[PDB]
């Protein structure tokens, strides 16, 4: 029955390519060796913005991140739509799947773009530093370094662009989330993507005893952030008198 | 077969002082609450006569929560009790096992108090008693949603069907974590993790062969588990500031620490 695995591997992997421009494999090689823009104080930030082309002061940041945030969640979208399985369910669960499954796949995907100096910005053309996210007003200054504590043990996992694949339609067919009208067969497809996932792990990671064991405890991890992340954006709905501009832009980002 | 065997003496090893560790286990536990038997019948708790009727063997709600945190107390020793048993624990450093029983114990205790819980109520004082999930849900505020997200995971985790020689090993999993904050060597508890996850494994493969993925479907459970102490020490840190007499205890205070 193996056999089905692991065309239900590749499967998810063609498509993860297709959904995702940057992946983990294309930004390790950025992150190492050709070179973008590194954004390190307050003078390369504004010399950034010059030339990177940019799609919008300590609030600009957020607001880009939420930028890319809300392009990520279509990727997401897409991806999601073409796990076997997922566009066959009810409607309503397709939009909570989603809904609640964003958050933990945009922080996954974001540790692709992470290492313990910094994480790339505008699909690898920029590098923002560690230091430059601790050193904005409150509350920006210490919201980036529980992603960074998380994605610094998260790649020592060291998967690839396939494992992940895998990993993130676990994550999306999570049969848990809040108002499900039919758990029964969000469960099923998550069943057989647990067992791809476990097959997965073994085949291309050999030597690393209980890969699988330890990748579900890191989602463990990954509620605990998001949920304190989610938090956090009431922190920013309450604080800063700067963070509400054209009504039609606040819609965009709900 | 040779490698399997040893996980198999592993998980019996682990059984064996679960059950020295914990007096009132889940098999003794579904025999009480499952009215099967003409001795083992608790006395139930449900308004407030049978409260006090039933002070043979245990302000109201602040009684109440007086015996939650002296059984909470009673559990924390039970599993310190066990984590000396498990294999490697009493040879890591001596700072390291005061931290994996720090964060550790709460996500034991709520795991095993699911095994005192159906859908009606929560066994009490030994299974004598048997407080209603209606009545815990009426004290009156901040204390009648206490409970209810114990409740919520229960009849949630305990669908999973575990017995007490699965729940031994997972309780094993879950204080040998490498995800606490304060590891000073977090390597040797990763290598005894990894070797209780491979009894785990096992176990669930021929205790629930039928069960398929019960090996994932329970490690994703410790998610959960998180959340449920987020919530109860959100819950303690209220009631503290309101109920200004209201005094804890050394081991409970010391795990809150900055926890
Ligand atoms: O004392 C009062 O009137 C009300 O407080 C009570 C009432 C009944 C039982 C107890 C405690 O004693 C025990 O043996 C026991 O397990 C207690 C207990 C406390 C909280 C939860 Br949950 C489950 C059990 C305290």
């Amino acid at each position: 029955e193996s056999a089905d695995l692991r065309a239900l591997a590749k499967h998810l992997y063609d498509s993860y390519i297709k959904s995702f421009p940057l992946t983990k494999a294309k930004a390790r090689a950025i992150l190492t060796g050709k070179s973008p823009f590194v954004i390190y104080d307050m003078n390369s930030l504004m010399m950034g913005e010059d030339k990177i082309k940019f799609k919008h002061v300590a609030i600009r940041i957020f607001q880009g991140c939420q930028f890319r945030s809300v392009e990520a969640v279509q990727e997401i979208t897409e991806y999601a739509k073409s796990i076997p399985g997922f566009v066959n369910l009810d409607l309503n669960d397709q939009v909570t799947l989603l809904k609640y499954g964003v958050h933990e796949i945009i922080y996954t995907m974001l540790a692709s773009l992470m290492n313990k100096d910094g994480v790339l910005i505008s699909e690898g053309q920029g590098f923002m530093t560690r230091e430059f996210l601790k050193s904005l007003r409150k509350p920006f200054g210490d919201f980036m370094e529980p992603k960074f504590e998380f994605a610094v043990k998260f790649n020592a996992l060291e998967l690839d662009d396939s494992d992940l694949a895998i990993f993130i339609a676990v994550i999306i067919l999570s049969g848990d989330r809040p108002g499900l009208l039919n758990v029964k067969p969000i469960e099923d497809i998550q069943d057989n993507l647990l067992q791809a996932l476990e097959l997965q792990l073994k085949l291309n990671h050999p030597e690393s005893s209980q890969l699988f064991a330890k990748l579900l405890q890191k989602m463990t991890d990954l509620r605990q952030i998001v949920t304190e992340h989610v938090q956090l954006l009431q922190v920013i709905k309450k604080t800063e008198t700067d963070m509400s501009l054209h009504p039609l832009l606040q819609e965009i980002y709900k």
